[PDB]
């Protein structure tokens, strides 16, 4: 067939660059639309004309004419702007890559999703404090969403789709994160650089609030009851998570960790391609655990369910509160075990109406954001 | 309206979980035909219970008992090979093909004639006459659903009508009982231990021992899923969890994973392309804790390489190894020969008897005969 339009919001970034590697690769199928960045107005031009793109829009108009210039005597287009990513999501690529992060990239996200092809799910926020919204256009619209995270991507490839009915449970796969055998005690005094050792999304999964994240995107993604949804730990990471049916067959997608395969997923579905992600060796592996998560110890998981089985704004509150607690982490200015606390305190206190629009989920993460702030300021 | 179905060899392991299976949902199923062996007193009962139309003892002399028992009912009575195959033509949509060993092959041929949907047990039919059988598929657009545990698990990880998006497939494997154990160990091995295990029958037992089994599964493998033998591998596995695996172009590996029990492969096939409830266990990871894995040795296990080589010859190569198997195993096991000579009495008949490719079932029991013949013979010069 003829060659697929594609589209990449948040080129620049992992997933965006992984994203490229492969279209770049297989060039010869693709015709690339529009390209966009936040400010890394140079990986921007250059992806763009290295695929003959359309478009290149740089998300900071600060930095519109510095794009201008690199694409100075280019047939690429320049644009700049939130209002210009939006636009870009609507040129009417056939496959849009939605890896803007942050409540940023809702608009253009939503907006793609609108537009009723196909969109690969990147950004978190769509689903975590957006989830009812998104999910509505994509049903309204005929949207074909595939998950780009490695355990909703996995859980997509052994998930039957039209057949909800017929699983009985989805098992997360977690690492456990850095801190899976370590005491309460030794964890409250752990330094960012050890929790790190992006940094939020390390220290995500330092709290295993990554887990609970990934529990309520999946709630939304493939809309079965809450109580179906399990959380095994598996310190290898190469079952990368599991889908169980009703007659007792469990299928589980596992490989190497390279990002280029359920990126490839995604960009090929229906069909397959070839990616240069490597072949799991099982006889290297050698081995593979598996244990219970520790709700004790990582009490960010407890919040996370209880957030998304109460459900309304509570999961956005979460996610917004959490941002706010990991930086301040990050920036020494509370501990580790602090995190979670901030982000229950807020939960507590602040418990908005549920989003009937973006602009709503803007104001509550906005809001969200700031009492959070004043707890953490206030912590005793 | 109900869907019919057939079960041939309904007394058997399979037989028993695949009637489980259909008692659940009598008013999703109706029985036509059930087939057994020896065991009348089961066969019998199984019939009236499913009001089936039909039951045939494969037996001629234990017809007589067959007709006693369903005095009174509405079941008819058959027996003798030939009620076997007229009962397999009886027109089920889903057939069960579960009838062991050659025995089964020209029923099993039968059922998969008539076009509909074969749910397949019995592995003569791949290893013996896969070409004849995969050509019969081909021919009638028969949808032929794998049965055994890693050939379902590979089956529902496949990607049907795109095998090429395929980069290899991994059949995992126990290791048997003598995973760990050396050739120099293994030539001392008596048939009293091998055949040792937590009823099991004796030659499933060796065969899992000198890994004949897995090459036998390879074979079916192989003319199950039409892809090139260099795409497949062998991986043991002790824990046997993961019952096989498929790995795409992208990197993907899917699994399946689960208990042993084998109403789930059965229940995948007798709902497929839909899924139905069985009562099989869910796998507790929590309490698995540890999957291990490692590379098949083919130095200590040489039946392996048997299989690789027969297949890459193909032709009659694939038949006449499991025949010779068969002679090998039943020398072991009456104390003629070694354990180590299993292997060898296999690939001396390999070497040995090389006849023309199976045009049919009755080139292949032919083949089978000799093979037979010709292994008992060498089996004793040695």
């Amino acid at each position: 067939s003829q060659p697929r339009t594609v589209t990449v919001l948040g080129a620049t970034g992992s997933i965006g660059h992984s994203t490229l590697d492969l279209i770049e690769r297989n060039l010869d199928r693709y015709q690339v639309i529009a390209l966009t960045a936040n400010r890394n107005v140079k990986d921007l031009a250059d992806a763009a004309k290295r695929t003959n793109a359309k478009r290149a829009v740089i998300a900071d108009p600060s930095l519109y004419n510095d794009l201008k210039e690199a694409l100075a005597g280019s047939s690429v287009e320049a644009a700049a702007g939130a209002d210009a990513l939006v636009e870009a999501a609507m040129m009417g690529a056939d496959w849009t890559m939605a890896a803007i992060i942050g409540c940023a990239g809702l608009k253009a996200t939503l907006a793609a999703i609108r537009k009723g092809k196909t969109v690969a799910l990147a950004n978190k926020e769509s689903l975590v404090s957006a989830g009812g919204l998104m999910i509505d256009a994509v049903r309204e619209h005929g949207t074909t969403l595939l998950p780009v995270d490695s355990e909703h991507n996995a859980i997509f490839q052994c998930f039957p789709h039209h057949n909800r009915d017929y699983v009985r449970r989805i098992i997360i796969t977690a690492s456990g994160g850095p801190f899976r055998t370590t005491s309460l005690a030794e964890m409250a005094t752990v330094t960012p650089e050890r929790a790190v050792q992006g940094a939020k999304i390390s220290i995500d999964s330092a709290t295993m609030m990554n887990k609970g994240l990934e529990l309520i995107e999946a709630f939304h993604l493939f809309q079965i009851p809450l109580e179906k949804f399990e959380i095994l730990v598996h310190p290898q990471s190469v079952i990368h998570s599991m889908v169980e049916y009703l007659d007792g067959s469990i299928l589980a997608q596992i490989g190497s960790p390279d990002m280029r395969t359920p990126i490839g997923h995604t960009l090929a579905w229906p069909k397959r391609m070839e990616t240069p992600a490597e072949s799991l060796d099982f006889t290297k592996l050698r081995q593979m655990d598996f244990e219970a998560p520790d709700y004790e110890r990582f009490p960010a998981l407890t919040l996370a369910m209880e957030s998304i089985k109460s459900g309304g704004a509570r999961p956005a509150v979460m996610n917004a509160a959490n941002e706010i607690a990991v930086a301040a982490f990050l920036d020494k200015k509370i501990g580790f075990l602090d995190i979670a606390k901030i982000v229950e305190k807020t939960l507590d206190h602040y418990t908005p109406a549920t989003p009937s629009s973006l602009e709503d989920v803007f104001a509550i993460d906005n809001e969200a954001r700031i009492q959070a702030a004043a707890l953490m300021e206030s912590l005793p």
